């Protein structure tokens, strides 16, 4: 099974999913000399007033929080996309150090981790059958830096040790993904996918330029998960992220002067 350590990582990927040498992978680099500025692009529309959280669990990448997609509630709408996007789950990648841990880099810099919070399409009826559409899904990436503390942050760390290992649950209810969002939705948007297997290449990226700060000692909680599940040997989970894939014929715009 895929992973990130060593013997089944990032480099290993393509055996079981050739299509992680594909023409539209994900994460790269955002080049700002590069990137150029689209009038047609429309601002986002993010409404999450009535999120409805579910719960949050270890799946052995990561930690995700979903939520209650059957209406729609939390959607993301306007920017690139046509129609409307459910909200489904976020999650973040980052690293064992402070000064890497993000999948996509701007200018080549990276932050210390990275949030994406995953919707899919409506018009498809469910995630199960959105994933395998080139316009199915579109992830708002945001930056994290460390500084002081995101309030909105907290309540996600203050459960973490309820879900150290791999398989691990624990209801979370009430939790709203307004504050975890930064005061500019100013963004840059590009074709790609997903980037963890199965790669799919059926994302509309969505990368905020402003990051939110975080403080270390929130980060830190993050840093003492466990990849491996109870009674295995420990493997921290840390650097959870791909690293950056080549942009070929692709364009990225942004939505700012
Ligand atoms: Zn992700």
């Amino acid at each position: 099974h895929w992973g990130y350590g060593k013997h089944n990582g990032p480099e290993h990927w393509h055996k079981d999913f050739p299509i992680a040498k594909g023409e539209r992978q994900s994460p790269v680099d955002i080049d700002t000399h590069t990137a150029k500025y689209d009038p047609s692009l429309k601002p986002l529309s993010v409404s999450y007033d009535q999120a409805t959280s579910l719960r949050i669990l270890n799946n052995g990448h990561a930690f995700n929080v979903e939520f209650d997609d059957s209406q729609d509630k939390a959607v993301l709408k306007g920017g690139p996309l046509d129609g409307t996007y459910r909200l489904i789950q976020f999650h973040f990648h980052w690293g064992s150090l402070d000064g890497q841990g993000s999948e996509h880099t701007v200018d080549k810099k990276k932050y210390a981790a990275e949030l994406h919070l995953v919707h899919w399409n409506t018009k498809y009826g469910d995630f199960g059958k959105a994933v395998q559409q080139p316009d199915g899904l579109a992830v708002l990436g945001i930056f994290l830096k460390v500084g002081s503390a995101k309030p909105g942050l907290q309540k996600v760390v203050d459960v973490l040790d309820s879900i150290k290992t791999k398989g691990k649950s624990a209801d979370f209810t009430n939790f709203d993904p307004r504050g975890l969002l930064p005061e500019s939705l100013d963004y840059w948007t590009y074709p790609g996918s997903l980037p963890t297997p199965p790669l799919l290449e059926s994302v509309t990226w969505i990368v905020l330029k402003e990051p939110i700060s975080v403080s270390s000692e929130q980060v830190l909680k993050f840093r003492k998960l466990n990849f491996n599940g109870e009674g295995e040997p420990e493997e921290l989970m840390v650097d959870n992220w791909r690293p950056a894939q080549p942009l070929k014929n692709r364009q990225i715009k942004a939505s700012f002067k």
